[PDB]
Parts: C-alpha cells; structure tokens; sequence
C-alpha cells in the first residue's frame, strides 16, 4: 500500500479505505 | 503499509484505513 | 507499518486506523 | 510498527491506532 | 513499536494506541 | 517498546497507549 | 469553503441535520 | 473554512446537527 | 479554520451539536 | 484556529455542545 | 489555537459544554 | 495556546465545560 | 409453547436469531 | 410456555438472541 | 412458564441474549 | 415462574443477559 | 417465582446479568 | 418469592449482576 502527496496550496485529502464490513 | 506528505503551505489528511467491522 | 511526514507549513493530520470491532 | 515526522513549522498530529473494540 | 519526532517548531502529537476494549 | 523525540522549539507530545479495558 | 469527508454513518434514526451546512 | 474528515457514527437517534456548520 | 478528524462516536441519543461549528 | 482529532465517544445521551466550537 | 486529541469518553450523560471552545 | 491531551474520561453525568477552553 | 406477541423492532442491524426459536 | 409480549426495542446493531427462546 | 412484558429498550449494541430465556 | 414487566432500558452496550432468564 | 417489575436503568456499559434471573 | 420493583439506575458500567437473583 502506499500514499503520497506533493507540494500543495490548499484543501486536499484521501479517505482511501479497503476492508469489508465497513457499514 | 506506507503513508507519507511532501511540502505543502495548507490543509491535507488521510484518514485511509483498513480492516472489518469499522461499524 | 510506517508513517511519515516531511516539512510542512499548515495543519496535516493522519487519522489511519486498522483492525475490527472500531464500532 | 513506526511513526515519524520530519521538520515542520505548525500543527500536525497522528491519531493512527490499531486493535477492536475500540467502541 | 517506534515512534520519533524530528526538529520542529510548532504544535505536534501522537495518540497512537493499540489494543482492544478501548471503549 | 521504543520512543523518542529529538530537538524541537515548541509544543509537542506523545499520549501513546497500549492494553485493554481502558475504558 | 467546507469539506465533508470520509464519514460513515451506520445507522440514523430520526435526526435532523447531519451534514455539512453553511451560510 | 473547515473540514469534517474521518468520523465513523456508529448509530444515532433522534439528533440534531451532527456535522460541520458554519457562519 | 478548524478540523473534525478521527472521531468516532459509537452511540448517540436525543443530542445537540455534536460536531464542529463555528462563527 | 483549532483541532478536534482522536477523539473516541463510547456513549452520549441528552447532551450538548460535544465538539469543536469557535467564535 | 487550541487542540483536543487523543480524548476517550467512556460514556457522557446529560451534558454541556464536553469539548474544545474558544473566543 | 492550549492543548487538551490524552484524557481518558470514564464516565460523566450532569456535567458542565469538560474540556479545554480558552478567551 | 411459545408465543412472539407485539413486538415493535424499529431498526436493526447485522443481526441474528432476533424472534421466537424452541426445540 | 413463555410469552414475549409488548417490547420496543427502538435501535439495535450487531447482536444475537434478542427474542423468546426455549428448550 | 414466564413472561417478557413491557420492554421498552431504547438503544442496544453488540450484544447477546436481551429477552426471555429457559430451559 | 417469572415475570419480566415494566423494564425501561435507555442504552445498553456490549452486554450480555439483560432479561429474565430461568433454568 | 420472581418478578422483575418498574426498573428504569438509564445507561449500562460492558455488563452481564442485569436482570431477573433464577434456578 | 422476591420483588425487584422501582429501581432507578443512573448510570452502571462494567457491571455484574445487578437485579433480582435467586436459587
């Protein structure tokens, strides 16, 4: 798994999820 | 399992996760 | 697992959880 | 298991948990 | 288990926790 | 179990947890 | 400006109001 | 400006503003 | 600015306000 | 400015006023 | 500035006023 | 400034201002 | 013998072995 | 013999055996 | 011979065995 | 014999055996 | 014999055997 | 013979056996 975000001025974001029974 | 964030100036997050029964 | 975070200016935050039951 | 945070200049946090039951 | 902070200059934390029954 | 924080300025802390019935 | 991010919601009930609201 | 990221609400009855607001 | 990160709310009843407001 | 992270709430009846709140 | 991490409320009954506030 | 850090409140009933506030 | 008179069930979730069972 | 007569039962998740059982 | 009367139950979680049982 | 009349239950988590059991 | 008659229980957590029980 | 009859129960938590027992 992996993430990662560059340089950047504002609002940003990853609710990134994996798994069951999440509801 | 890796997450990491380069240079920014203003909001970021992950609230990436894994896993059953998160409910 | 790991996390990371390189210089920054502003709010950043990391709310990644892993396992079952969270409810 | 490993959490890390290089220079910054204001808020940052890491709420990142594991295990159930958490409720 | 690690956790490790390097230079800063603001506020930053870590509620990191692991375990069950949290409740 | 390992932590550590290295030089900083500012505010800072480490409210890391482990164990059950925490309630 | 707002975000609304990442929210599960497993059960509701009755409720007004859950969700993001402005001006 | 705010942010409503990561919330898991497991079950909620008969509520009133459960979420981000503003102005 | 504020932040609603990370929460989780197992149950809720006959409430107010529970989330981030502001102005 | 301000943070509501991390935060777990196991139960909450007839309340108010249980998060971030500003200006 | 403020911050409120890394909370558990076991459970709340009947309440005002259970998190962080300002001007 | 003010941080409001780690607490783990079990139970509360009837209860006024719990947490951290400020001006 | 059994009886299962009158119930009012007003929501329910992920559930087993909600009603009237013998032998 | 039993009887199961009269109940609400307002909100429920994630439970067993809510009901008359026997033998 | 027993009786379940009259229940009201408001809310209920993750739980076992809540009404009439014999034998 | 028994008699289970007249209960109120506001909440309930994570339990087990809140009624009226026999032999 | 027994009865189980007029209770009002207005929260429990993480509990067993709260009600009437015999033989 | 016994009686259990006009128990009002704040607030329990944690609990065992808290309601009319026999034989």
């Amino acid at each position: 798994f992996l993430v990662h975000s560059g340089n950047n001025f504002g609002a940003i974001l990853s609710s990134t999820n994996v798994g069951s029974n999440t509801y």
